[PDB]
């Protein structure tokens, strides 16, 4: 039987997507071969990336004005290839750091502009998210950089911060396709599929096309914002089964309809698991500002931190798996992705009730 | 029914291969999820990229002073991860071009050092390899950059120049476990797996221990050898599933016998084709140099050529597909990678007398 697994990426995948990919392996709508053997230059890998392109711009309601790139290399790729591509080199960007994977932005960038932090959370521990009518932006900064869900903090922003010079950038690796999204408002959202919408080896850029251009001159050409986009992300080969993977799953989302349903979903899931935290009377407990808790990635300790092992061994045993945090940190973390059935939540919830009242 | 898929990347997979494939997907040895689910930071994925590792340790005869990567971003990205790791900006880098793979990084790697060209095929069409010790070696040349199997052209290293000062470099993409070689000639051996030895969105870095460290303060981080070589490929979040399937593949060509019997049966089906094609009396023309003729990638013209999109209808409607040949040079090309099978090459020499007779 197949467990509920609670990792923060590579993470869960629906069941139907899973078995449509079984079921089409060997021979893909009688092609006579595997989307595994198809080449990027002919007509069924061809239909293919422009379905999962056309049911992404459906999904997240992305206007004509900007491109979709499926790129290799992960979001970390990314935090070279934005500035790279975006500023020179003695340009500013802008960056609002409510946890670590803001900050391991910051630091790549630093490569290549000179780089602003105008807000972190770390004082209180990234469990925050800052007022940004109070924010400093920098006059002539090109861009201004969030990271949207932080995956291993637990911070969710739910609404944006407006640019003051430049354009809006932000990391949706860990909420991708969890809800709906303003696309107008953003310059760039990117994010690696592997959290919350497909297998990893996939990241995709959604950028406005008037900033694509004018790269740097060490912009390495697989960086290129521009090569990639002229040649609809396929310059080189591209990663054509995870691309493929990434079309079945915008697919399902459509079929389960739209973020909208979706979000009502992660919503409800998430619910359940945050007042177990809060009616566990301090066992459990979530560190993050209410308004600012994910939907996505669920940090939590025990009040007798010792326990936590023993709790996350018994969990795996009840078929629940991957709840330890992030080493950097410790503790424990759900990840309860889109894909993560209720059912799992549920059974985690009930285990928590279970294991208090056998600590306590 | 599948075709015979003479795709010159991606490519023909074994069908046992991609069969094991779909009876593990939808949960892979009993362990309650898809490789496509697994934590990198698990050890169900731990095991099978361990694995992959050691089998084509195995097959390559790899030295122990070598490390082994598996990373994003397709060869492409090696075009410029190679001089930004290996060089300072100004050094040198010697490049003997044998086709337009060469030429691909040589215009990339300017971006990051010097480059001299010292020796280049274009003149006579990309149909030779030059004689090694006639060649003139920069004094202080970092290291000598070939491409072994020049994809487009069909002009195959069979033996390897000894770079003078530095060490040899070579682009192995499409001729990747083809064949035994000796590792220890080479300071790096790179390939875009998905010509030879899996699907794409996984490139292999065989890199000589003590060449690690020291890249130009402009690589990202993502295309930094020690990074990789210290995380063991795990320092962002892996291709998982396609180092999956590499190593399925790689642990099949073990079962076959290695890279000696590997290579026997190359030899055998590309002699067939050759031979085909010296015996049509001009009808069918190979324009490569005898000796450096690859086992790989055949590309041929008809002498009439206005027959060649006749040639590929047909043969197509014979369940012979992507016989084109890459778009910058047109004629035909048959890719005769390991996994095509001897019966495909057959049917194919079959065809092409029954052509010829039909169009004498
Ligand atoms: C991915 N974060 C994951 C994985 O983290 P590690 O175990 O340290 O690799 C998490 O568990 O938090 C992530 C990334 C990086 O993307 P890749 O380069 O691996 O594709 C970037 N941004 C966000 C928000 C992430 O969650
Ligand atoms: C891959 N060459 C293939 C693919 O060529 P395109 O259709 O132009 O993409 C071919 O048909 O010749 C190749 C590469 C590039 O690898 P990726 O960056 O795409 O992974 C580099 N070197 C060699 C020898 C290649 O064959
Ligand atoms: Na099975």
């Amino acid at each position: 039987a197949r467990v509920f697994n609670f990792a923060a990426g590579p993470a869960t995948l629906p069941e139907n997507v899973l078995l449509k990919a079984q079921a089409d392996l060997y021979n893909w709508r009688g092609s006579g071969m595997s989307v595994m053997e198809m080449s990027h230059r002919g007509k069924e890998f061809l239909s293919i990336i422009q379905k999962a392109e056309s049911d992404l711009r459906q999904l997240l309601e992305i206007p004509q004005e900007y491109s979709v790139l499926f790129l290799q290399g992960g979001a970390t790729t990314q935090f070279a290839a934005l500035p790279l591509n975006l500023c020179k080199s003695d340009d500013t960007v802008d960056f609002v750091v409510t946890g670590s994977w803001g900050d391991k932005a910051v630091k790549e960038a630093k490569k290549y502009c000179k780089t602003n932090v105008i807000w972190s959370g770390k004082s209180e521990k990234y469990t925050k998210v800052p007022s940004f009518e109070e924010l400093e932006q920098t006059p002539d900064a090109k861009y201004l950089h969030i990271c949207a869900n932080e995956t291993i903090h637990g911070v969710e922003f739910k609404d944006y911060p407006v640019p003051k010079n430049g354009f809006l950038v932000a990391d949706m690796s860990s909420n991708f396709c969890s809800k709906p999204v303003d696309v107008s408002k953003f310059g760039v959202i990117y994010g690696g599929a592997q959290k919350n919408v497909g297998p990893s080896g996939v990241t995709i850029v959604i950028i406005r096309k008037d900033l694509i251009g004018n790269a740097q001159d060490i912009t390495p050409v697989m960086l290129d914002y521009k090569i990639h986009d002229e040649n609809s992300s396929l310059y080189n080969t591209p990663p054509c089964f995870g691309i493929y993977m990434c079309g079945l799953v915008f697919e399902d989302l459509l079929e389960q309809g739209g973020l909208k349903e979706v979000e009502k979903k992660n919503q409800r899931k998430a619910d359940l698991l945050y007042n177990a935290i809060e009616e566990s009377n301090g066992f459990f407990r979530c560190p993050v500002e209410k308004s600012v808790r994910s939907l996505m990635n669920v940090p939590f300790t025990l009040e007798k931190s010792e326990l936590e092992a023993e709790f996350i061994k018994e969990a795996a045993k009840e078929k629940m798996v991957q709840l330890k945090g992030h080493r950097s940190v410790g503790g424990m973390r759900a990840s309860i992705y889109n894909a993560m059935p209720l059912a799992g939540v549920e059974k985690l919830v009930a285990f928590m009730k279970d294991f208090q009242a056998k600590h306590a």
